[PDB]
């Protein structure tokens, strides 16, 4: 009491107990959710797995500090399956400068390989009940009778910190009756629990991975996507680390299984390897491309997986995964120290000591540092590096050793990796500004507003300010509407938006700036529109007379400034240094007839949640690269199309919805790739968008898209006023607001006419003629609003 077969939850800790003579054993305390010990395991006919592993944490040395690494005592040499040993291939991608197609090559090194593993085949056979719920595992594996493996030192050493892991699973259970636990200890100190500061953690699931990954292991829905590997049984980092060691490899490809090398390459979209049952897992998507383009008979659609990982931050954004704020692992700084496979996993993509065998020999009369060392020291170039434009050899020759080789508490290559992110923070603080409310004299066509700038050197006088965009958008109090595309006007070519570069006051005849210390008052004139049936520029700005103003300031920063006590900002016309751009947003101010506030548009998503995956203050100019991207936002087509820059900053306050709303202007897309913000964002992240503008690859969303709480906070989906918004008029017809929201996943076309009829029965319109919907007519909220009978929070797999 209580019997395993009536237990609904298991919790286990193998925190307990220890070994001698090479013979290892450990106690497993198996209990309830509440903590009633579960009895009868050792007899149980419904056990799926019981696995235990053990490993020592060996030290490493070289120039500077290098972190310790796990060695499993349990290992074996695996041979490659001949028919699943992947062949080399190539594929076309893009054109060179002459306009000729570029061919890329992907290369492998199939061959026998070491793999760390655990003890899985024993199960109950190794168990002796010792107490209520408390079992005892003695390893079949003895530390003394371990078969030698070439290159690997497997000798037992009680002075080194040690790990044992448990994976335990019953009744086919993906969560409730699944456990991974582990114990680290120091055998020599009578097997005492290791201090956090003694073992090796490096990354923590919650501090480092959860910002993007789902850990809803029990998720039953069709779109579940929890981070649980190997049939669903492996979920804890501490467990990964025993098998995914620096020496393990996939024999079919030569790919490393080292945890860092594997994790960097997966998220960079370069990793490929063959796993259980000969399934090829290609994280680049290029295998499927090659198969399509020239044949590749080892790729089997519907069994092998070849899809490009689409990471929502830069692979250079280390803080996404490695803590720098001292609230993660105590050994978090491990990422600052050189380690061949880690460094190579980004900078040496696609190279190997067989196809790049020259790099095994240093240049004449230089020291041999191994394959990776020699690349970093001698052979790397900007044209070939895994991060294009990077020059490692120049840092070797010119930047001093402490650039990569770090003593404990030094920065090492982190000085290069975090430099732009750090300077970005400082410059956003230093150039912070406030927009005051504007006074719009509509009959005069004149908007006056004041910027509270950081100093008495105004934006147009500061050569480190590349551009300083302020955009104003009409807002009628219900929802933004872009409207039809007008003919061009002096200030822009949109009915509802004007963007003006305040840094170019001296050459803009419509713009005046009057400084008063730090405060600069700007007067923009020529905002005039004849109101009738025709589309004309500023038509809504003029007829509504009010709305919002948003700032997007671009500061030029010096990419060669690495010392954080120096000034990062640099004169934009400087020619020595490569320059990168720092973005500084603002408050969202109002404009109106007397400069009083305009009530804020409702907030229906969480800024912080977008930032979990995209990082803080992500920029989306590059999302506007397809069409008229080089047109400036004060100039004709660029008013809407610009990427230089796109003039929105924040994600949750409706800045994007100023354009991405239910009334796209011209060359309209159909619903199934529609322009309206909720429709677009739902379709991208749920892979229901028929076509993405800039890539043929579907987003690889690391959460469950039906987990509404990935983006929405509790209380944001009441749906109470949603039916009062304007319908979304797509190319072919219009869709009422709640319909557009739900059908973006549920019905991107009229495939299932029961769903469509459900919409039409309850006040909804779906691909109807323009003007059919009357705001107010949808009655969706009564049943689907949060907390109702079929509430969006009850019916989807949410985790708030
Ligand atoms: C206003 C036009 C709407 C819209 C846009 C939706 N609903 Fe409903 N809905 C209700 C019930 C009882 C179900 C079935 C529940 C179940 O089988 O578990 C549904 C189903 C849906 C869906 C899912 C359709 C699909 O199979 O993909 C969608 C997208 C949807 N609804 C949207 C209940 C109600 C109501 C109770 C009287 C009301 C009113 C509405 N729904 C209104 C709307
Ligand atoms: C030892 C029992 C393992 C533990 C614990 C974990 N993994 Fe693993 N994994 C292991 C091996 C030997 C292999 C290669 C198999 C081969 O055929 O050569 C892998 C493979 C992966 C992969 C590649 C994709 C796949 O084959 O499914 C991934 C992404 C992976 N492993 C991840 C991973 C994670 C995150 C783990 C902790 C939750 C983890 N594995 C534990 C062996 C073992
Ligand atoms: C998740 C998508 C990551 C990003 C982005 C970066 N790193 Fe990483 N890194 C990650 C993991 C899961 C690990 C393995 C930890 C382990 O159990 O081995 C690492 C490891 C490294 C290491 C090696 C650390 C060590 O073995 O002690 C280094 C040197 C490293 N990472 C550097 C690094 C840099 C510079 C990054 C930004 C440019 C970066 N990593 C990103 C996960 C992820
Ligand atoms: C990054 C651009 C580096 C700079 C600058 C320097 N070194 Fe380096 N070195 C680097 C790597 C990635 C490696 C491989 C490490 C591995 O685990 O494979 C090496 C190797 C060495 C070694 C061997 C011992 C070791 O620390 O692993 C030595 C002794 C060494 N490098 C010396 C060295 C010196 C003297 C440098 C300044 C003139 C120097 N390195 C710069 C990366 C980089
Ligand atoms: C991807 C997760 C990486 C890992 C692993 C490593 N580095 Fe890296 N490196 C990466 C990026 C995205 C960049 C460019 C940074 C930028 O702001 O543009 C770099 C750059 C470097 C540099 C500077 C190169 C130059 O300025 O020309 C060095 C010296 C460097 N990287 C070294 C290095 C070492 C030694 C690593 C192992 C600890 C290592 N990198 C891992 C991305 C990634
Ligand atoms: C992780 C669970 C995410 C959450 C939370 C948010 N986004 Fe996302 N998004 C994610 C991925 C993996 C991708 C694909 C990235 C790629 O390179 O293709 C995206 C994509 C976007 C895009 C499109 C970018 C492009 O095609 O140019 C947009 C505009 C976007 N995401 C916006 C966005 C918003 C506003 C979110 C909060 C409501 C948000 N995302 C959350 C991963 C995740
Ligand atoms: C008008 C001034 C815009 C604002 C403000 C925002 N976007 Fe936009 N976007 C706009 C247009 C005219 C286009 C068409 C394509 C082009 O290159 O001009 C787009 C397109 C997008 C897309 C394309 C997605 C796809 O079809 O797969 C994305 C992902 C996108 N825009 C994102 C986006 C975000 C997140 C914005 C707020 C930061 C945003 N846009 C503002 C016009 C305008
Ligand atoms: C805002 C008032 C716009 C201005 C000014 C111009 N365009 Fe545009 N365009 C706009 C939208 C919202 C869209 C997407 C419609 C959708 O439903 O997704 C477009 C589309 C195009 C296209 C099609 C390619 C595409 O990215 O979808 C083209 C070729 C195009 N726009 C050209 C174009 C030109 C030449 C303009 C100046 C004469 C111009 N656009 C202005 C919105 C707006
Ligand atoms: C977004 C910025 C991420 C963070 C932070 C981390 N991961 Fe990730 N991971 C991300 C994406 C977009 C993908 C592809 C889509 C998907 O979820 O399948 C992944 C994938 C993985 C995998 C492979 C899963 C599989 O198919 O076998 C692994 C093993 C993985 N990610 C691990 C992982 C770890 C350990 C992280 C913290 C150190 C982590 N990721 C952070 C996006 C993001
Ligand atoms: C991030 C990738 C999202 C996930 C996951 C889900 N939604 Fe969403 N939603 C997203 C955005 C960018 C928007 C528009 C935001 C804005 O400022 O306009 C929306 C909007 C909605 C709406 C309209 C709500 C309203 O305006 O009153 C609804 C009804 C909605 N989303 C529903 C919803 C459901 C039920 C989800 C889980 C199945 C869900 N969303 C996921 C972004 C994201
Ligand atoms: C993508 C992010 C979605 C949004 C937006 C909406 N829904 Fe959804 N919904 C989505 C998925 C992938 C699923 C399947 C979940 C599962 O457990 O397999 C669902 C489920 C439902 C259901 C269940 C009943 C049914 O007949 O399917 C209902 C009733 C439902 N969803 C309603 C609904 C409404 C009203 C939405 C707009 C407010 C809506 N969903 C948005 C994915 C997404
Ligand atoms: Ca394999
Ligand atoms: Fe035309
Ligand atoms: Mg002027
Ligand atoms: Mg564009």
């Amino acid at each position: 009491g209580l019997d395993i077969s009536q237990a609904t939850t298991l919790k286990a800790t193998l925190e307990d107990v220890k070994i001698d003579n090479g013979t290892v054993s450990v106690d497993i305390v198996l209990t309830n959710a509440n903590g009633v010990p579960v009895t009868g395991l050792e007899q149980y006919a419904q056990i799926n797995a019981i696995g235990l592993g053990i490993a020592k944490l060996t030290p490493e040395s070289g120039k500077g500090y290098k972190t310790p690494q796990w060695v499993s005592y349990i290992n074996s040499v695996k041979a490659a399956d001949p028919a699943r040993s992947l062949a080399n291939y190539s594929y076309t991608d893009g054109k060179d400068s002459a306009g000729n197609p570029i061919t890329k090559e992907v290369k492998f090194t199939p061959g026998d390989a070491i793999q760390a593993n655990i003890e899985s085949s024993c199960k109950t056979t190794c168990l002796t009940v010792v107490d209520s719920g408390v079992y005892r595992y003695t390893f079949q594996t003895n530390l003394s009778t371990l078969p030698a493996i070439e290159g690997l030192d497997l000798t037992y050493d009680p002075t080194l910190i040690h790990r044992i892991t448990l994976e335990l699973q019953t009744d086919g259970s993906k969560d409730a009756k699944l456990v991974n636990s582990h114990i680290d200890f120091l055998p020599s100190d009578n097997f005492r629990v290791a201090k956090e500061t003694e073992t090796r953690t490096v990354v923590d699931l919650e501090a480092n991975c959860i910002k993007c990954h789902s850990t809803n292991y029990s998720d039953t829905s069709s779109t579940a996507k929890p981070l649980a590997l190997h049939g669903g049984r492996r979920i804890g980092i501490a467990n990964c680390q025993v098998c995914h060691t620096s020496y393990s490899k996939d024999p079919e490809t030569g790919s490393p299984l080292d945890m860092g090398a594997m994790v960097h390459a997966i998220h960079k979209g370069t990793y490929a390897m063959v796993g259980y049952s000969g399934t090829a897992y290609d994280f680049s998507g290029t295998m499927a491309k090659a198969a399509a383009e020239s044949g590749y008979p080892q790729y089997r659609e519907g069994k092998d997986v070849s899809e490009r990982v689409t990471l929502p931050v830069s692979i250079g954004n280390c803080q996404s995964c490695h803590s720098t704020d001292d609230k993660g692992p105590v050994d978090a700084a491990s990422f600052k120290h050189h380690k061949g496979l880690a460094c190579a996993s980004c900078h040496m993509s696609g190279f190997n000591p067989v196809d790049n065998s020259e790099w095994l020999t240093p240049p004449e009369g230089q020291k041999d540092r191994g394959f990776v060392g020699n690349y970093f020291h001698y052979y790397a170039t900007p044209e070939i590096d895994g991060i294009p434009g990077v020059n490692l050899v120049h840092v070797f020759q010119n930047g001093g050793c402490a650039s990569c080789h770090a003593e404990q508490g030094e920065e090492g290559s982190a000085k290069y990796h975090l430099a732009k992110a750090n300077a970005t923070k400082l410059l956003r603080t230093e150039y912070a500004y406030k927009l005051e409310n504007g006074t719009f004299d509509v009959a005069k066509g004149e908007l006056t507003f004041t910027v509270n700038w950081h100093s008495d050197v105004a934006p147009h006088q500061d050569p480190k300010v590349k551009e300083f965009w302020v955009s104003l958008t009409a807002f009628n109090g219900t929802e933004y509407t872009m409207g039809p595309r007008p003919s061009n006007g002096t200030l822009g070519r949109s009915e509802n938006r004007i963007s003006v570069n305040l840094a170019k006051v001296e050459t803009n005849a419509n713009l005046t700036a009057v400084p008063n210390g730090s405060k600069v008052t700007y007067t923009l004139t020529g905002i005039k529109a004849v109101i009738g049936t025709s589309s004309v520029p500023y038509k809504q700005i003029v007829s509504i007379g009010k709305g919002f103003m948003d700032g997007k300031l671009l500061i030029c920063a010096n990419s060669a400034e690495l010392d954080p006590t120096m000034d990062a900002a640099i004169d934009c016309s400087n020619t020595e240094a490569p320059i990168y751009e720092v973005i500084v947003g603002s408050n969202k101010a109002s404009f109106s007839a007397d400069a009083s506030n305009v009530t804020a548009r409702s907030i229906v998503i969480s800024e912080a949640k977008c930032a979990n995956c995209h990082g803080e203050k992500a920029d989306f100019s590059a999302s506007h690269a397809l069409t008229h991207a080089a047109d400036k936002p004060d100039n004709s087509c660029g008013t809407c199309h610009s990427a230089v820059p796109n003039t929105a900053v924040a994600l949750a306050d409706g800045s994007c919805v100023a354009c991405h709303n239910g009334a796209p202007a011209h060359s309209k897309k159909p619903f199934e790739r529609g322009f309206d913000f909720k429709v677009m964002i739902h379709q991208i992240h749920a892979d229901t968008r028929s076509v993405r503008r800039l890539t043929t690859d579907a987003a690889t969303f690391p959460e469950n898209p039906a987990n509404c709480a990935a983006c929405h906070d509790k209380g944001q989906l009441s749906l109470a006023t949603l039916g009062n918004k304007p319908a979304f008029l797509a190319s072919t017809g219009e869709y009422s607001p709640t319909v557009a929201a739900c059908a973006s996943c549920h019905a991107t076309t009229a495939t299932d006419s029961a769903v469509i009829g459900h919409f039409e029965t309850n006040g909804g319109v779906y691909n109807a003629a323009a003007g059919t919907y009357t705001p107010g007519s949808e009655t969706c909220a009564t049943c689907h609003g949060e907390g109702k009978s079929f509430g969006v929070d009850k019916v989807h797999p949410v985790k708030y």
